[PDB]
DNA sequence: CCTTAAAAAGGAGCT
DNA sequence: GCTCCTTTTTAAGGA
């Protein structure tokens, strides 16, 4: 019965706003919980902890950019067996067992130009540890279907091609085929006043079968939405 | 590429 | 390491 909570919190290096993100996440309650945007450099890692979720695997560049990283509950058991970190601080992979279950987390985030290429260079460059377990979580950048867009300007070409090069390793987005015709949004642009779905939950299409719930999270910690997904 | 808004990060000047 | 103000950063439409 485990859930999995991802956001995009928009920088992490204030200490008032990293209890604030404590207090959030102790409210929330998820199994697992996916950070992308810390901000976090590594020299500054240690910096998040969060009492309640003492294992947290971030990815950190030597700049305050990017930041990733995947916080685990103490009351959830989780035995992971391999981890890769970007050099960068776009992406973490966790591969392991979430109460006695495999499992394997992608927890991205593609810079805003050349995202959805970027990520599935990423996708395409990680697929020897990707297997029918995966789930592929977090800052996207991009739309997925013309409804991840409010101006419903129909879809770039390099999305598709993403949207298909998951369909050639079988995985789809779980958010958007648990939940077609969706006019829910994750992203507000003030300079355009427009709204976007560039956050993301994809996985594999065996899991299908456990995905129970999705549903989206506003927020006073960050300018993005979090997206929460029950598994039993 | 160039511009925007608005928040996150940085910096001056004192504590 | 502050307060208060300046600069950078980040998503996204228009040329």
């Amino acid at each position: 019965h485990i859930t999995i909570l991802t956001l995009n919190i928009n920088g992490l290096n204030s200490a008032i706003k990293r209890h604030r993100l404590a207090s959030w996440i102790k409210s929330q309650d998820p199994s697992v919980c996916c950070i992308q945007e810390t901000h976090l450099t590594c020299r500054d890692t240690h910096r998040l902890k969060i009492k309640g979720w003492r294992k947290i695997y971030q990815a950190n560049g030597k700049q305050k950019k990017a930041g990733v990283a995947i916080l685990v509950s103490d009351k959830t058991d989780f035995k992971p067996t391999k981890i890769k970190r970007d050099k960068e601080g776009h992406y973490i992979m966790v591969k392991g067992s979430i109460q006695q279950e495999e499992l394997t987390i992608l927890n991205i985030y593609a810079p805003n130009t050349g995202a959805p290429r970027f990520i599935k260079q990423v996708l395409s460059d990680l697929q020897r540890d990707l297997d029918s377990h995966t789930l592929i979580m977090g800052a996207f950048n991009t739309p997925l279907s013309t409804l991840d867009r409010s101006t419903r300007q129909k879809v770039n070409k390099d999305t598709q091609e993403l949207n298909s090069a998951l369909h050639q390793a079988d995985l789809i987005d779980i958010y958007r085929t648990l939940h077609p015709k969706s006019t829910e949004y994750t992203f507000f642009s003030a300079p355009h006043h427009t709204y976007s779905k560039i956050d993301h939950i994809v996985g594999s299409k065996a899991l299908l079968s456990k995905c129970k719930r999705t549903e989206i999270i506003t927020n006073k910690l960050s300018d993005h939405s979090a997206i929460k997904l029950e598994l039993r």
